[PDB]
């Protein structure tokens, strides 16, 4: 799903250009953001 449901005919995240990190970013916070709303008083762990 991407522009213009339902036409594509596509596939919708942003790989690989120099936007990758910034798409991907909003898309862990947009997580972050459902999470809370469940209760969540921790935000996303990192593994390293």
């Amino acid at each position: 799903m991407c522009p213009t449901p339902e036409a594509p005919e596509y596939a919708c995240c942003l790989h690989g250009m120099p936007t990758f990190m910034h798409w991907h970013r909003v898309y862990l916070l947009h997580f972050e953001e459902s999470m809370r709303r469940h209760g969540a008083s921790v935000a996303v762990p990192y593994w390293d």
